[PDB]
């Protein structure tokens, strides 16, 4: 679209997590050409960074996620305005977000998706957020009420979002819900599986203590599945073996999904995903779930 363009071209986004999934969103949306992106993270680079990354180059390890990644974000496009900022996305004042126009969550723990969409959803942001374990992956995203123009030929069509808070907490006890249960990806509780784990933990799984994640992980299977009501066999017992660390194609697959939802939602244009979208790196499906409302 041509007006669509001015709008993409005039916006600014904060990418928080600059691991795997990040660089990839960074990429798209900096090739796309917005005005701005803030590429937000606090933690070291890590020796396992580089295997999925290519912001970074080789033998950064202990430098800032960040700041390696800005050279080679930057040289993609020199007149996009991309910064980089090395504070804890959990220092930030509410001030903080007002400057962007979509925001966007990698690597965030469960109770800080949940309040910097409570930010965005008071001041009006657009929130995205996503994150890649193993060979799966997941983009979420809260527009609000969206508003967006089609063709069939003009429509402009409006879609309601749903906070992700109510996105993660769905009560499977409504009669409603047991029939919707059976159509559902499954991967959705592996989320829940996972985004527990960070919590507890204070990281994601990793390979050299894959001997504890399996081990973590299959209580979270039955304390997350039966805390909710639900069957321990409805996702598979050895879940554990295909969520561990990050594959480059797999980021290049969530992150082209999410930027281009970001481009949807920045540009207004075309039905933007709602609201979750997972994608199985081993039967190679990409599922679109409601879940929330």
């Amino acid at each position: 679209g041509l007006e669509a363009q001015k709008r993409l071209r005039a916006s600014r986004v904060l990418l928080v997590g600059l691991k795997g999934l990040g660089a990839e969103i960074a990429k798209n949306l900096i090739l796309a050409g917005v005005k701005g992106l803030t590429m937000l993270d606090h933690e070291q680079v890590t020796p396992e960074d580089p295997g999925a990354q290519f912001l970074i180059r080789t033998g950064s390890v202990g430098r800032n996620r960040a700041e390696a990644s800005l050279e080679r974000a930057q040289n993609l496009n020199p007149m996009v305005d991309v910064k980089v900022d090395t504070e804890d996305i959990e220092k930030k004042p509410e001030s903080f977000f007002t400057q962007f126009d979509a925001v966007c969550l990698t690597c965030c723990s469960r109770d800080v998706i949940v309040k910097v969409d409570q930010i965005c959803h008071k001041n009006s942001i657009k929130f995205f957020t996503g994150d890649v374990f193993g060979y799966h992956g997941y983009t979420f995203a809260n527009l609000g009420e969206h508003e967006f123009v089609e063709e069939k030929t003009m429509v402009k069509k409006k879609v309601v979002f749903c906070p992700v808070k109510e996105a993660l907490e769905v009560d499977w006890s409504s009669e409603k819900a047991k029939a919707a249960l059976k159509r559902t990806t499954s991967d959705y509780f592996l989320l829940q599986v996972l985004l527990k784990f960070r919590t507890d933990k204070g990281r994601d799984p990793s390979s050299d203590t894959y001997e504890e994640d399996s081990e973590l992980l299959l209580q979270i299977r039955n304390d997350v599945l039966d805390s909710l009501g639900i069957s321990p066999d409805l996702l598979p017992e050895d879940f554990v073996r295909y969520c561990f660390s990050e594959m480059a194609p797999v980021c290049a697959v969530v992150g082209g999904i999410l930027a281009q939802e970001i481009v949807k939602a920045l540009s207004q244009r075309d039905p933007p995903h709602n609201n979750f979208f997972f994608f199985d790196g081993m039967k190679g499906n990409g599922i679109v779930e409601c879940l929330g409302p």
